[PDB]
C-alpha cells in the first residue's frame, strides 16, 4: 500500500509508474504539460517523429507487460543494418555485426499515448498540468508541492512515501535532492542542433520494399559528412523522418536566406531531390525549433532513506544519436525494478545497491556518446 508520486511522464516516467502500478503501489504519475492524448494539447514535446528501440529497450518493455508489450511493439520495423550513402549518392549496406546492436523503428507519440493507455487501465492516477515545485524532505512521507493551471494555482499539496523524478533533462526533482544530498552533478550543453525532414511515401507499392518506401526500409539511412550528418528512419506509412545533424553555428549560419539552404542540401545529399520536395525542406530547415541538448551527470541518484531516486534523462540525459537515452532509462527501470525484488521490497538497500551499480555503466555510456560525437564534429 506504499505511495510514490512519479514526477514527469514521458516514456520512463510512463514505464516505471507501468511498473510500480503492478508491484501493487499506489502511484500518482504527475506532469506539468497537459494529456498528449487531447485533441485540444497542441505542443505534444515530440523531441522526434520516431525512435530506435533497441533488445534492451524492448525486453525492459517485455519484463513489466508481455501481453501489452506484444500489442504496444505492433508495427515496430526490424533494422538489418546500416545504408551509406556517399556524397555522389552511392548507397553502400552495412550489416549489424558482432559489436553492434540490432534496432528498431518505433513512432513516438504512438509509444508514450499506448503506455498512458495501459496507466489508463490501472490503478494509476494521471495527474496532468501539474508541475512540481518543492519537496519537503522527512524520515516519513515526502510533502510534495505542486502548482496547477495557467497562472499556477496551488495544488496545496501532497505526501507520498517516496518520489521518483523522471522529469526530463531539466530535472525539478533534481534540484529539490540536491538539497537534501550531497551530488556530484555536470552539465555540458553540446554545440549540436537538429532538424527534422520528411520523405514522404511512393505514390504507389514497392513489392520489394514491401511498402511505399522510397528507399530500404530495413535499414537505418546516414550521410555521413564533415562534421554534419543527415539520417532517416522509416515509418509504419511508407514515409521516413529523417534529421539533419551539425553545430549551431553551421546551420545559423545557413538559415539567413533561403537558397544558400537550397544550395548546401543539394551538394551535400543530392540524391535526396529524387526522393524530398526540396521546397518543403528548405522550409523546414529554417523554421524547425532551436533546441539545447544538454548532457547530464548525478552521483549518487538516490536520496538515503530510500526516499527517493532519478531514472532516464533526470539522471543521466545524453547525446542524441550517439546515445540511446530513452533506452538506457527503460533499463533503469528493469534493473530497479529487481532490486526491489531481491530486497524484498526494501527501498532504502535497493536504492543504494542501484547507485552502486549503475553509476559506473552510465558513466561509461555517457562518456563514450559525447566521445563519438566529439569526434565527428571535430
Ligand atoms: C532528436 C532525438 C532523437 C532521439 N532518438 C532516440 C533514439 O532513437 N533512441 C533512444 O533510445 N533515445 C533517443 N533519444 C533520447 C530520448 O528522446 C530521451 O532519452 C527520452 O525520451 C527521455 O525520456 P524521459 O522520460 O527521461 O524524459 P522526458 O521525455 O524529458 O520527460 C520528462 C517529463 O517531465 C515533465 N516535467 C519536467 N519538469 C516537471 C515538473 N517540474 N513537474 C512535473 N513534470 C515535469 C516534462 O513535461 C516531461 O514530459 C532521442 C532524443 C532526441 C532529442
Amino acid at each position: 500500500s506504499e505511495s510514490v508520486a512519479i514526477i514527469g511522464a514521458g516514456l520512463v516516467g510512463c514505464l516505471a509508474a507501468l511498473a510500480f502500478s503492478k508491484e501493487g503501489y499506489n502511484v500518482t504519475l504527475y506532469d506539468f504539460r497537459q494529456d498528449p492524448r487531447l485533441d485540444t494539447t497542441k505542443n505534444k514535446n515530440l523531441k522526434s517523429i520516431n525512435l530506435a528501440i533497441s533488445a534492451r529497450g524492448i525486453d525492459a518493455l517485455k519484463s513489466i507487460d508481455p501481453d501489452a508489450c506484444e500489442h504496444i511493439l505492433q508495427d515496430m520495423i526490424p533494422m538489418k543494418g546500416r545504408m551509406i550513402h556517399d556524397l555522389k549518392g552511392r548507397q553502400e549496406s552495412q550489416l549489424y555485426g558482432l559489436h553492434g546492436e540490432a534496432i528498431n523503428s518505433i513512432n513516438r507519440s504512438v509509444l508514450n499515448n499506448s503506455l498512458l493507455d495501459e496507466l489508463e487501465k490501472s490503478t494509476t492516477e494521471l495527474k496532468f498540468g501539474h508541475k512540481l515545485v518543492k519537496i519537503e524532505w522527512t524520515d516519513d512521507k515526502q510533502i510534495c508541492h505542486f502548482a496547477i493551471g495557467e497562472d499556477l494555482k496551488t495544488p496545496h499539496t501532497e505526501k507520498y512515501d517516496f518520489v521518483i523524478g523522471c522529469d526530463g533533462a531539466y530535472s525539478a526533482t533534481r534540484s529539490q535532492m540536491q538539497r537534501k544530498v550531497e551530488m556530484d552533478f555536470s552539465q555540458e550543453y553540446m554545440n549540436l542542433r537538429y532538424i527534422e525532414l520528411y520523405i514522404p511515401p511512393t505514390e504507389e507499392f514497392k513489392p520489394n520494399y514491401g511498402g511505399n518506401f522510397a528507399i530500404a526500409p530495413d535499414h537505418l539511412h546516414i550521410w555521413p559528412r564533415h562534421k554534419f550528418m543527415l539520417i532517416a528512419l522509416a515509418n509504419s506509412d511508407g514515409s521516413f523522418t529523417s534529421t539533419f545533424f551539425g553545430s549551431k553555428d553551421q546551420i545559423s549560419d545557413l538559415i539567413t536566406s533561403k537558397s544558400r539552404v537550397r544550395e548546401f542540401l543539394i551538394e551535400n545529399f543530392p540524391d535526396i531531390i529524387n526522393i524530398m520536395d526540396l521546397d518543403d525542406a528548405v522550409k523546414r530547415f529554417i523554421t524547425y525549433p532551436k533546441e539545447s541538448l544538454v548532457c547530464v551527470n548525478c552521483k549518487p541518484y538516490d536520496v538515503p532513506g530510500g526516499k527517493a531516486i532519478l531514472l532516464g534523462d533526470a539522471a543521466h540525459a545524453m547525446v542524441p544519436f550517439y546515445g540511446q537515452g530513452m533506452n538506457c532509462g527503460f533499463e533503469d527501470v528493469r534493473i530497479l525494478m529487481a532490486l526491489l525484488k531481491k530486497h524484498s521490497g526494501d527501498r532504502s538497500r535497493a536504492f543504494t545497491e542501484y547507485t552502486q551499480t549503475r553509476h559506473k555503466d552510465l558513466v561509461s555510456i555517457t562518456e563514450l556518446a559525447k566521445r563519438n560525437y566529439k569526434e565527428m564534429s571535430h
